[PDB]
């Protein structure tokens, strides 16, 4: 048989990095 | 028989925004 | 006949920085 179709999207990844600081 | 299993999917989205930084 | 689909696409990137802090 031929192949199967692609796989379904991984997961989010995980949140940025903070922010710089205030001015 | 069956064909092989297909590819990995796509990558996920990027993730959300990081937090704010300090004041 | 086809295969399964593949496993899911690996994680995506992590998400943008955030804002900054307070004044």
């Amino acid at each position: 048989g031929p192949p199967g179709p692609p796989g379904p999207p991984g997961p989010p990844g995980p949140p940025g990095p903070p922010g710089p600081p205030g001015p």
